[PDB]
């Protein structure tokens, strides 16, 4: 979500998912802003075990 509230740490490596980027941030574009939350640890997931 373009809101960044708190996870603007989150946006940083939803920019490090390049392969990726356009994909995540459109869709938290029309989205529920709670869905960035989601998407946080979706990446999390995708792009390593895990970002805990």
């Amino acid at each position: 979500g373009s809101v960044e509230k708190l996870t603007a740490d989150a946006e940083l490596q939803r920019l490090k998912n390049e392969r990726h980027e356009e994909a995540e941030l459109e869709r938290l574009k029309s989205e529920r802003h709670d869905h960035d939350k989601k998407e946080a640890e979706r990446k999390a997931l995708e792009d390593k075990l895990a970002d805990y």
